């Protein structure tokens, strides 16, 4: 309670210091909207101490709740999901910093400032998820998100991109679960590829940016936290969660 109250104060001061440079914010909003992506590199998104607390929490959650999954997702053209993961109810049961950060007003206002929108909590069992890629073949195939505003926290990552785990993106698409047309979006757009290191945290426009994680080529450790927010002006009533159900499940396993 008191640690979280102090943490929110440190977050507000951190985000206010970034927002003070409006001319730089214009470029950040530009890049995020144009590319559907913006990376806060080298422990810059949060105060470094708080970020390292998140890294330790993710490691502890994997040590406690890790579940191996090797499935295909019919709503994303049957692309593969081969990973260890921890779902939202498991993170909600043992986590402390991650559930609090998801509800952080200063964090939501800062991301909303970049995105040009108001952030709100998404469907509960998708609010935060963890994935771990380790073995050759582990991947997070081509997909979209059901909700627009996703933050990916790089907990562990190989420094050599040849080992795998590269993120590739096609922005300004959208998700047709019955007719995804993934290859047509790839043919009609250039693909931008990104490599990430431990401490990176990147903002992703997940509902209109087709993306995937290049499969692992050699035994390594790639761990990410996914915090996902809806739009406060989302007027959708019939959002299906078939991808979350098959990869992470909705109950503590
Ligand atoms: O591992 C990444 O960098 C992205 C993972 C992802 O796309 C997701 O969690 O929805
Ligand atoms: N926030 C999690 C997004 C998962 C995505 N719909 C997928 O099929 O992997
Ligand atoms: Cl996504
Ligand atoms: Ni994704």
């Amino acid at each position: 309670s008191l640690v979280i109250e102090v943490m929110e104060q440190q977050l507000a001061k951190h985000f206010q210091a970034i927002l003070q440079d409006e001319n730089r914010m214009k470029q950040i909003r530009n890049e995020f909207r144009r590319d559907g992506y913006f990376n806060f590199k080298n422990f810059s998104f949060l105060p470094k101490r708080i970020l390292e607390n998140v890294h330790a929490e993710v490691h502890a959650l994997l040590d406690e709740y890790s579940v191996r999954r090797d499935v295909t997702v019919p709503s994303t053209g049957n692309t593969y999901r081969k990973m260890y993961n921890v779902n939202q109810p498991e993170i909600a049961e043992g986590g402390t910093f991650i559930p609090a950060l998801y509800q952080s007003e200063s964090l939501r206002k800062f991301l909303g400032n970049i995105a040009g929108d108001d952030l709100a909590s998404c469907w509960e069992q998708e609010q935060y998820l963890v994935t771990k890629l380790s073995h050759p073949g582990d991947t997070h195939g081509w997909h979209w998100g059901d909700y627009p505003y996703t933050m990916i926290w790089i907990i562990e990552a190989p420094e050599d991109p040849a080992i795998g785990g590269v993120l590739q993106c096609v922005p300004h698409s959208e998700w047709d679960k019955q007719n995804p047309q993934i290859w047509q979006y790839i043919l009609n757009n250039p693909i931008k590829s990104y490599h990430h290191l431990k401490g990176d945290v990147y903002f992703l426009k997940s509902d209109t940016t087709l993306h995937h994680v290049v499969p692992i080529q050699q035994e390594t450790t790639r761990i990410i936290l996914n915090t996902c927010w809806a739009s406060a002006h989302d007027r959708r009533t019939d959002v299906a969660h078939e991808s979350i159900e098959v990869i992470w499940d909705t109950k503590a396993r």
